[PDB]
């Protein structure tokens, strides 16, 4: 593939006083563009974007039985009201139910989780910091470029997992369906350790083209969180994609 | 299965002067509700709702190579401008590209096509009338009850096809997505044999519940087509099944 720096996108960041990066890749020409090559290569806690490999590994290992599994709420208070209810696998991914995935990670265990992150070439592959929190406050780091490589492998079923399991997770990641296009995506927000990072990663299928994308930004306060989606959306709109 | 009449649903049909049926099943097809017991089991041409089994069959026979198949346009005139382009599976479904599906059916062939429709218990299972048009103007017929049974089997990966291929078709059928709400659906319009019939079939996931649905109605003219969606939408909303 190739990557090129495109300074024009900076307008959307400048207007918002945002420090951040977008990486957008057109599958047919294996060609990516970024507003910031340096930041595109910087490696940050994945936070809830880790739900993507974690769901695959959960299925691969038999910890998650299948896409019809329901994760029941035990009635104990959770950090968000939206998590205080039974959830499907898709629902637990889409509302970012950390408690559900901490449990999955515990059952997966260190030996197996390490093995998969190596197979997946996932970031620095460093799961230090406790088996249920390493993606949230441990030693794990991944870049925007690595996220797009990973998502392309998933799209093509080239990850070291069954196609069945890859498809289940693909199915779960759909976030917008229109007559002209389909969006798969996942957000993250790293807030336990400095610096505070918001992520939005995914891909768009339009006509017979596929566009993979990864976005991250420094988050000053919770009031900036929507720019996580709105800056990349604006860019993708300006490019005539969505 | 068991089918129970909900009297109150008729209001929605008589209020628009529509002859039609809606079938709705919560959790499973074991117990469904309808406005009309007789019509719920009446069988009609599937029209473009047949793209659902045909897509599964195309993948299972290897006629569609895999999820990333592109159906290439050779540049020769097609009947609609929306068809004059390369298409993905989801694209061909969205624009209702009947010529793409007809070429799939020809390559599948009558022997294989008959076998899968019988394994799937798909309507009267009659593919008489020409391999490229039996679902459009031939002898094939299916009811609203049988559509919900078929779609439930698809949802559960219980059709006689690989799980991989069932998942591929399901992704191409998503029409609405929200964190705890997901709709898979397909319209059809049968206009070659009287009476003309409109369909809307599908399923909805809401939180940890699932509902299977099938609607059909007599279509007098094109202007009544939207009802295919709004009458069943209103009834589903009456059951608390509400989208965004
Ligand atoms: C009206 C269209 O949107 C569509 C639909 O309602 O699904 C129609 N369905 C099909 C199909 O079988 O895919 C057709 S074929 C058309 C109707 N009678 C003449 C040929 C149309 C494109
Ligand atoms: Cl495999
Ligand atoms: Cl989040
Ligand atoms: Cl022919
Ligand atoms: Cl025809």
């Amino acid at each position: 593939g190739s990557i090129t720096e495109n300074t024009s996108w900076n307008k959307e960041f400048s207007a918002e006083a945002v420090n951040g990066v977008f990486v957008l890749c057109k599958s047919s020409s294996k060609s990516c563009a970024t507003n910031d090559l340096a930041r595109a290569s910087k490696e940050y806690l994945p936070a809830s974007t880790f739900k993507i490999p974690n769901a695959i590994i959960g299925l691969e290992t038999g910890v998650i039985k299948n896409e019809h599994q329901v994760f029941k709420w035990d009635g104990k208070p959770r950090a968000m009201k939206q998590w205080e209810r039974d959830l499907t696998l898709r629902g637990a991914i889409q509302v970012s139910a950390v408690p559900v995935f901490q449990q999955i990670a515990r059952e997966v265990g260190e030996v197996r989780m390490q093995k998969y992150l190596k197979k997946f070439s996932y970031g620095n592959q460093n799961i230090s910091g406790g088996i249920d929190k390493f993606w949230l406050e441990g030693q794990l780091r991944i870049s925007a470029v690595n996220q797009v490589e990973f998502l392309e492998s998933l799209y093509l079923n080239k990850l070291s997992a069954s196609k069945e399991n890859q498809l289940i997770v693909k199915e779960a990641l759909v976030t917008e369906a229109a007559p002209e296009y389909l969006v798969h995506s996942k957000t993250g927000y790293s807030t336990r350790i400095e610096p505070k990072i918001g992520w939005w990663v995914g891909w768009v299928e339009k006509e017979t083209e596929v566009y993979f994308f990864a976005f991250n930004m420094d988050i000053d306060n919770e009031s900036k969180l929507p720019l996580r989606k709105s800056i990349p959306t604006k860019i993708m709109e300006s490019e005539g994609i969505i």
